[PDB]
């Protein structure tokens, strides 16, 4: 059985201050991290004071890395660096990476590629935008998006796949737990096919649409969802209680 | 005005380079009041870094966001830098423009950001070979200083970085002379645009290839106030440059 994985998100968000006392609360609850798998991903800045709070039950990661090895990339974290620092997950592709710096496919797989050569585990995100799903090309976006970095993966304990339905984040639009669950299906059936069958039952796909305390069970109980990619409702010491559906 | 040596580590180091980076800048005596040593290590080696240096040493990071918080996933904010007390922020590398499609109005933006927030910024721009071989150096330059200038409230707060595209990577080489023409061009159009006095205040580095044998030269001209040192700053060496600007 798939092992679930609940994940923070963090985005641009923080002060030492507030993840002391964010990652004190987070320290309360009690998990067995051999069973379930609580990633926190602050920002590059934060992670050293993060790292240090939370205790290892909690693994840790950084919300993007360099499609570059190590040398002239001003501003750029790489994969190497990463390792070097036990930095254990990266966040590859998020929608708002894609949109405000032209993230483009290719980077996601350069992104990957690196990340996997230097021993990360990497949580890689895709999804449709709302034009796209009105003119019914959900599956031949995702398959697309998919088939751009999917043979890169050997191990599929170790890439772990988000669902960021774009057509219901900022559009007024809203997604149904089942409505999830269905792309989710597809988007094993397409790792299924690319890939092979033991590698598509192996392989967790998160939901990475809004995520609350009160919409978390409905998620997790969908069969093809293994967990999510949660944003801001992951700033808040309630973020626990999504932990615990996912217990 | 007063000299300024950065080190631009840009993406490299690990933990153990860095302990034995930092110790060997440590044993260099210099008065931070006489000059000012600045440190720009990758984010995520930035209170490695910070922890190791002595508090004579000044540091920074190598990129800034244009949006404050929120939900900007990889991206770090001024209110973030300034919670820190991160000192210095690298705006508008050669390398953010060419890599990363980063903009004349993403560096207006990242300066405001970061003045708004008391960071100091370090701001880079250049022309390439085509526009060089072109005549085009005063005209892309004066666009590019332009683009931000106006935002410039303190002239100790904001400092010029001259980066010599045409110079960098292309088998062509710029010399102090050259150089130094060009930093004298720089000064004129933030007269032209900020005051005498201004222009006169503000620092503006030297952003080429800058290593222990050419430091001295470059920085003794009339000009050039220090550097954005690249893989030299990487050295043990790196002190003998900081020595040129004591």
């Amino acid at each position: 059985a798939r092992k679930y994985f609940v994940a923070a998100n963090w985005k641009c968000n923080g002060t030492l201050e507030s993840i002391k006392s964010l990652t004190n609360s987070f320290n309360n609850l009690d998990f067995d991290p051999s069973k379930l798998d609580v990633v926190v991903f602050p920002v590059s800045v934060h992670y050293d004071h993060t790292r240090k709070l939370l205790q290892s039950k909690f693994s840790t990661g950084i919300q993007n890395v360099s499609k570059f090895g190590n040398g002239s990339y001003t501003g750029e974290v790489s994969a190497e660096i990463a390792k070097d620092l036990n930095i254990e997950y990266v966040i590859i592709g998020h929608h708002e990476r894609r949109k405000y710096f032209h993230e483009t496919d290719e980077d996601v797989r350069e992104k990957l590629q690196a990340s996997l050569k230097n021993n990360l585990k990497a949580v890689v995100c895709f999804g449709e935008s709302l034009e796209q799903r009105e003119q019914n090309k959900t599956i031949e976006v995702i398959t697309k998006q998919v088939k751009a970095f999917v043979d890169l993966i050997d191990n599929f304990d170790n890439v772990i796949l988000v669902y960021e339905p774009l057509w219901a984040i900022g559009t007024g639009k809203t997604a149904t737990p089942e409505q999830a669950q269905l792309v989710h299906k597809e988007i094993r059936k397409i790792v299924k096919d690319t890939c092979g069958e033991k590698q598509a039952n192996q392989i967790r796909i998160l939901y990475g649409g809004s995520v609350n305390t009160e919409n978390c069970s409905s998620l997790i109980q969908q069969e093809d969802i293994d967990g999510f990619l949660v944003g801001n409702a992951s700033l808040k010491e309630s973020f626990v209680d999504i932990i615990k559906s996912a217990m």
